[PDB]
């Protein structure tokens, strides 16, 4: 017969779905994949086990029927701005709409973006009512301390040239570590240059919207947004050992009223456990910060992890930005977050913010004290002044057991 | 130098077992495929490339052991038992010094420390005279005083393949095959038995002493929980998953105070494992079907999106069980069947199932419940009929 058709170009950042081309990283039919990599983050390893054991098909391909987004999210010029969304692909809530062409030629492909909604009951909110931060109104806030809100989840698409730019190096330095680094994994990155864009085994992030999506791209609408990387010791389990979970939470407070007062919010949790060392490391740091000599205080925290991680922090805020770009976001009106690493990224990539929101003090748990006097002394935002260095000296940390 | 030190699966004491050697610092002395920390190895090669992390380096593992001895136990050493996480993970700075102080660089893939958790839900259990604090595990702040291990994965290949039924060859020629590629080794090193594979792992809760799991006199009360960020952060009330975590968590408090001991094990599955994207679309079909948001079609919906319904294989879920010497669960708060099945199969007791009270179900959770007690999810009253399940219980949008 003949040979079908080979792999769809992908012109990054194109001013068009069609001229963009889609991200193929099924593997239905291998020679469509214009990509490195599978859909799915980590997830991609369970869709294996699930072939080798015979309970799914290797030949199966998503029934996308009635999947598409409840909110239009764009087209906004940012899409096809060069470098400006370099770890998500800006179509991908839309392939069933913006690439059906594409789909019906055969060529296999996933939305790595969903939008759909949701009523979230946080408990926090729930006192909020109760305490009168909060005013059920209907709409935007049940009495029964549910928040309307929409929620889309983004999987990670990264288009290395522009993700190695972001970083100040080479695009065949980033693919050669990156192939070094992780053992050896996919060769492609460094034996198919032709290849440009990499969907890495890494978790993506959820973005929770309240009010009207459309109004992100509105910088006349006040926006109320935090960028929560995951804790899962507190923002599930409440280890008071963090701030994790109450700013999470205060900003959810926050956005709510924002949304009430005729504005929009905004909540982007990253899959960042750990800052990206993952939770294993996390512990071993908090061991060593409860043993060593002197006990547990601010002035040694960063140093505790820089000995067993060789970094303080992996989480790169440098492409955290995205995803607002994506929202078409250009202006923060209320920035419910103290990080300069965050805030350097937001404002170093063209996006406006007004005021800083730091967390209120009477919301620090217990022993949380030494985590915030020393990012305040790294030079997290803070409206007063920042802790000395005989403040940081002091034995915050609780003992162990 | 040195070459690679042997792994033997399953072996009796350490020095036979063998250390993971799953670092980059020396190819040579590389022993498994894969790299430590699951899906952030990605961001160790950011921190490399851009300068900020030197690719010498090497951990600095000085105050960082245990804060509790968990094991060794008999099912570290049992054939076949324990595939899916390293027994000895936790314990490498004590057991391979020897291969450290020689120039293996060695890291744990599990830690374990201690937290105060304080939940919302256990504070209002007190307020509303459900529990009591007693000042060793509830203090009157609402905190529980916990031991917590981070688990990250660990695969003995031939290991896996038997828990799932194929052959070596072929799990990991599907490994190479559906991740479009991902590590070559899986199939051009067979001499390589174990994978590091870039997924989540998980995290243990014991509430009580972690010794106590290892002796079947003591009760145990446990939980398997598989992650769903949706609700046990954000607490959408389409699900029963934060409700049932936050349920079993007070009863593990209450399990220890009465004298015996607590579990909750918290999986890296969201989304029962095909992830949140797959996860939301199905959401979207379930609420735009013709004829509503029923039961009755509830998996029909993840099927089509997803040519399965369920990807999370429970079959390897106990491995953790049997790393903390659990022998029995006398009151497992969960109602699943795939879960209750692979554990007791594993040679588990389970002698109390503790469903989910009514009451806790959230006011967008009945199409999910019902649909779940249908397919053979344990519950101690009606399972619905065909006629409850093709009622709309789903709210619209
Ligand atoms: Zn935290
Ligand atoms: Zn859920």
């Amino acid at each position: 017969h003949s040979g079908g058709v080979g792999a769809l170009p992908i012109h990054w950042g194109a001013p068009t779905a069609s001229e963009r081309g889609p991200v193929v990283g099924t593997t239905t039919n291998r020679a469509h994949r214009n990509v490195i990599g599978t859909h799915s983050g980590s997830y991609s390893i369970y869709r294996a086990l699930a072939v080798a054991s015979g309970a799914l098909s290797r030949h199966h391909k998503a029934d996308l029927t009635d999947t598409a987004p409840t909110n239009i999210i764009g087209p906004y010029p940012q899409w096809s701005q060069p470098g400006k969304i370099v770890s998500l692909d800006p179509w991908g809530a839309t392939v069933a709409e913006v690439f059906a062409a594409e789909l019906a030629a055969g060529h296999d492909i996933r939305p790595s973006i969903a939008v759909t909604k949701a009523h979230v009951i946080l408990p926090e909110v729930m006192e909020a009512i109760q305490k009168g931060r909060l005013h059920p109104d209907g709409r935007f806030l049940l009495p029964s301390g549910a928040a309307l809100v929409t929620k889309a989840a983004i999987e990670p698409v990264w288009h290395l040239p522009g993700v190695a730019e972001r970083f100040h190096c080479s695009e065949t330095d980033l693919r050669r570590v990156l192939f070094e680094e992780t053992g050896g994994m996919y060769p492609e990155l460094v034996t198919r240059s032709d290849l440009e864009v990499f969907l890495p085994p890494i978790g993506g992030q959820t973005v929770y919207i309240f009010g009207d999506a459309r109004d992100l791209a509105d910088p006349g609408v006040e926006l109320t947004a935090r960028v929560h990387d995951e804790c899962n010791g507190s923002d599930v389990f409440g280890s008071d050992i963090c701030t994790c979970r109450p700013y999470l939470t205060h900003a959810i407070e926050e956005c709510i009223q924002g949304a009430q007062r005729g504005g929009v919010g905004l909540v982007a949790y990253s899959r960042k456990e750990g800052r990206a060392l993952g939770e294993v490391t996390k512990f071993l740091v908090y061991n060593a910060r409860k043993r060593q000599v002197g006990g547990d205080t601010a002035d040694q925290y960063f140093a505790r992890t820089e000995c067993v991680a060789g970094v303080q922090d992996m989480r790169f805020q440098e492409m955290m930005p995205d995803v607002l770009h994506w929202l078409g976001v250009r202006k923060i009106h209320r920035l419910v977050s103290m990080s300069n690493m965050k805030y350097d990224a937001i404002t170093g990539s063209g996006i406006e913010v007004v005021e800083r929101v730091d967390l209120p003090a009477d919301l620090i748990p217990a022993d949380a004290r030494v985590e915030i006097d020393a990012k305040m002394a790294a030079g997290y935002f803070t409206p007063g002044a920042v802790p000395d260095a005989d403040e940081l000296a002091k034995v915050k940390g609780r003992e162990l057991d």
